């Protein structure tokens, strides 16, 4: 019998997790469950659609609840709700307010008896188990995280709320001088203008001040005041043409020394065509592990920390010993 | 208060330990335990040397015994002796007795409630981790494992025992070509002698036929008759003044494909000036995950793929979600 996977919410992640599924065969998609009215979201497998108040009455129908919402205000909502009710997955991302979710989410599950694992996917999640690794392996040393080359969506979202842009694509991107330092492991002390580079393609509204778009995006807090960022007017048609991908991707090293001086460099890096695809396969890996982890009477919030990899796999302990630890 | 360490063995992985002791301020090295006479065995940290038979007799002062000793006849003997009476680590490597192993460490630590980690370091061990994570992120596509460019103390043995070899040293090497196939996504099939590159450097006994030597390297089975092997024949003292290091390193690469067909590449490398510093440094850290895991009353014989990675670390799993999980 196949594990049973709900999705909540629909947008990039809900249908990456509808594409994961389909290469993972002990999985079955019951259904997708939206905010929107049901008849307005056209699904690509066509499982059912429903609203998220139908969910609650799916309880015994679904194993797993992946929750793909944005994580600014949607999943501080549906992650403690999902949680009365059912195991879930989400990808929540944010770092100020991590200590809180997990909280909000483990008083939730705890109390249902289900299994919540946040903040999964590629960073929080694979790269967060690298920055780990990296710092138990060698405790003398440095991690570096960088990401990209690719597309932000906040930082996109945060140039399109100017007034005076119609849309725009930016792209984050590491600055090889600083990557190639890191991997020589000189352990340079970088600062965040060492690290990133900010390119953004943007479309002005009819009207606008060039000058000024330019001026709000590069004195932008939080977003690029701290970086040097470049930007580019395009026109609609060469945004899409050219910037409608999700690509994404980096790397988390570690250089450290053994106590006798040895040089030791740990490096593990992704290069994403899709970011939302990857990010959805993982989701769907740590949902076998949830759902592994329910069935044996365990409960409450848990993060990629707590997930021991074995889990991940459909494979039995002893096939995954035999063919994958050695050789 | 210190997780108290004990070693068995002191040849390159027990030094390493010691070194590793030295930068996990949580720990303390109780004694190296040595099956030579004690009085011959001088250690760098002068703890206390003690030989095998007087392990017993410290059952209550040693938390975690991290076993050092060789795969091929070592440990088959130690790890299960071991695992009666402490909890372990240890490095076993060897792919075609690992069921075995596993079943004869797990009987015995199941027995005496002790918790026995096998087969930890980079391969076995992180490059493990790496392979199973790729395929269940990425079920759509192929996993391939590079060694090097560094040196194998397996096939420089290997040449070492060959009669009219004083000595040798050997590299493996990652053929470049392949792995940038790899790289871009090509998911070539690659055959045996197409992954690596062998090279020796070999002094010659007095009165020796190199074109003999030569080709007893070359075709010998199951260390170099599938693989492009070059041999030189050098002298003593360059090979201790060139060729003296424990180099090592390597990349496991998934190249895999979202089901709406985007590439996505995973990859982690490891570039070690000591091996051996690497991979007790990792045996370092997995000993405190044993150790919480006896303290929790678990027992029986682990691998990676059953530790999370929190327990790696001397932090709370608070400050951790904290800290590490995103940012
Ligand atoms: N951990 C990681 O590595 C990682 C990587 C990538 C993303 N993420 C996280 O995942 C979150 C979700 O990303 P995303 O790309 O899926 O966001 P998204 O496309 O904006 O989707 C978010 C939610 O918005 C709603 N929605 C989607 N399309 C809509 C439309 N056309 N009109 C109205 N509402 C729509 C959906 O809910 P309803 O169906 O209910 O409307 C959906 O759940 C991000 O906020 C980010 O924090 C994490
Ligand atoms: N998983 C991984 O990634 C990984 C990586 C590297 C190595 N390993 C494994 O670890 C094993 C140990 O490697 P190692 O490099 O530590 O091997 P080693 O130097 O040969 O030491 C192995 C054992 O030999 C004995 N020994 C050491 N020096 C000696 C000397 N001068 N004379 C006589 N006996 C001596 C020691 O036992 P006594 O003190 O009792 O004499 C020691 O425990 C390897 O076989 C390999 O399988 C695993
Ligand atoms: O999916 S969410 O709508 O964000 C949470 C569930 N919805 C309700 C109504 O707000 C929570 O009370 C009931 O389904
Ligand atoms: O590109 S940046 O946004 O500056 C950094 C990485 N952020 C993401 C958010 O999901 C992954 O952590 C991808 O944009
Ligand atoms: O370290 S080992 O010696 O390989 C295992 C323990 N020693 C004995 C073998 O003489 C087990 O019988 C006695 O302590
Ligand atoms: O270099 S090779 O020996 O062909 C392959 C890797 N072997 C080691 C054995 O510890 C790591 O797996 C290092 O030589």
């Amino acid at each position: 019998s196949k594990i049973r996977i709900g999705i909540v919410g629909y947008g990039n992640l809900g249908r990456g997790v509808e594409a994961a599924i389909q290469q993972n065969p002990d999985m079955e998609l019951v259904a997708v469950f939206t905010r929107r009215d049901p008849k307005t979201v056209a699904v690509k497998s066509n499982v059912k659609v429903l609203h998220v108040d139908d969910a609650q009455s799916y309880k015994d129908e679904i194993d797993v609840m992946i929750l793909c919402g944005g994580s600014a205000t949607d999943l501080p909502e549906q992650g403690p709700y999902f949680a009365q009710y059912f195991n879930t997955i989400d990808s929540f991302d944010t770092h100020a307010r991590i200590p809180d979710y997990f909280d909000a989410v483990n008083a939730a599950a705890e109390q249902s008896g289900k299994v919540a694992i946040i903040s999964v996917g590629w960073d929080p999640g694979l790269f967060s188990l690298n920055r780990l690794l990296g710092e138990v392996v060698l405790p003398v040393g440095n991690t570096y995280t960088f990401w990209g080359k690719g597309v932000s969506q906040g930082h996109s979202d945060a140039i399109r709320r100017i007034q005076g842009v119609k849309n725009a694509v930016q792209y984050t991107i590491p600055i090889d001088e600083a990557v190639n330092r890191v991997r020589s492991g000189e352990n340079p002390e970088l600062s965040t203008r060492e690290k990133h580079a900010r390119e953004c393609f943007v479309v002005l509204e009819e009207g606008a001040d060039p000058a000024k778009v330019e001026h709000e995006i590069k004195t932008m807090p939080n977003y690029f005041d701290e970086y040097d960022t470049t930007v580019h007017f395009i026109s609609e048609e060469e945004l899409k043409q050219n910037h409608s991908g999700m690509p994404h991707g980096g790397f988390v090293i570690r250089s450290g020394k053994s106590d006798e001086g040895h040089k030791q460099i740990i490096e593990f890096s992704l290069n994403l065509e899709s970011n939302p695809m990857f990010t959805s396969s993982a989701l769907v890996a740590y949902a076998r592990a949830a759902y592994r982890l329910s069935q044996n009477g365990d409960k409450g919030a848990k993060t990629v920390f707590d997930i021991p990899f074995g889990l991940l796999s459909p494979k039995s302990p002893e096939d995954l010993r035999k063919e994958l630890l050695t050789r």
